[PDB]
């Protein structure tokens, strides 16, 4: 699943609901982030899910769903959730965590961990991320191993960049955070700037004399 | 293509700063390596990323980790744009080899094409990929950011330190971990074997499930 591919629909069991979870129904007209984790009841996973449970409103208000995913059962997810709530000082769990016990979805998405296996000796997923647009396109991906917890701040920062550059002709520079100046895309002609920007462009002159180094403060 | 734990393939290519062929396995022998691509020379986000990694090059070399750049531009393009990068970063030299994939063979093989970005000729360009590669040529982590979205350079280093730490020690790093912070004991390490590996004591946190997996250790 290269960048720009269409993230496939699937139906699965999930935490906190009794019926079928269908992805496309859940994420219609929304950004989505689908994130996996190796095993329920393990420490790194608990810290990550507790953090994303805290940040869940920050995402929802940007019109972005969070969807969890592991190769554990529903009964595992539901019991483990009370651990995540306790660790994280949370009082309301809202992120659906998909179940993939058969590993069909994990094999199709190509997110298996290099190392981790459950108690039954069957393989488990790594820490994947898929950032998905309202049109079901994979805008960005990450595959972290079971050994290395994610940066939850980075997850919200990429999302903000993706949503900004979705509607405006800019790209966000190294280490950009919301509120910082961004870059004008290099193909945007100077005759074309005022149609798109209220504020002034800053030009930084380069030894090559090419005029591509332009910042804008939105 | 190249999932976690797969072997990163050898290649040989032209590169910035040298006039001979660059062979990947040669350059990274007995070394951690981070291979990072950018879409196009002479464009603004790319210049800021490369300046930053150039400033950070000593941080990486101290950890025994090679940085290797990559775009679908020629050598002549790379060499000239290097002077732009050096100017923007206030650098006096440049030592990261930037490989050339003008034919797009390597980028089609690595599956690092950007969804939208094209050059002046109409041909497609790479996204902003990262491959973290161990001394045995195994892919430990990857990231694919699009052209629209510059990477977090602090995060690249945080991940490398994490991958190096957990490579040799029975720990895993929790969410948002930085070097110096307590990390987690792997859930399968049993009690009898805890003091072979750890000088400092372990902290256990009680869970409603009464399971015993929530263990922190300060190294």
């Amino acid at each position: 699943y290269h960048l720009g591919a269409t993230f496939p629909n699937f139906t699965a069991k999930a935490s906190g609901i009794d019926g079928d979870f269908e992805l496309y129904k859940y994420i219609e007209n929304s950004w989505a982030i689908l994130f996996s984790h190796p095993n329920d009841f393990t420490p790194v996973c608990t810290t990550e899910l507790a953090e994303l449970g805290k940040m869940h409103e920050d995402f929802l208000k940007l019109n972005c769903k969070l969807i969890g995913f592991s190769c554990n059962s529903k009964e595992s997810h539901d019991k483990w959730i009370e651990d995540i709530k306790y660790y994280g000082k949370l009082n309301k769990w809202e992120i659906p965590i998909v179940c993939d016990e058969s590993r069909e979805l994990a094999n199709k998405l190509k997110i298996m961990d290099e190392q981790e296996k459950d108690i039954t000796g069957l393989p488990l997923t790594c820490r994947c991320l898929f950032f998905i647009s309202p049109e079901k396109k994979i805008k960005a991906t990450v595959l972290y191993p079971a050994t290395t917890g994610r940066n939850a701040h980075e997850i919200l920062r990429v999302l903000k960049s993706l949503q900004l550059t979705y509607t405006t002709p800019v790209a966000t520079p190294v280490n950009w955070n919301e509120g910082d100046k961004c870059c004008v895309i290099p193909t945007l002609q100077d005759d074309e700037i005022s149609k798109h920007f209220k504020n002034e462009i800053t030009k930084v002159e380069m030894p090559s004399k090419k005029k591509y180094l332009r910042f804008v403060n939105l």
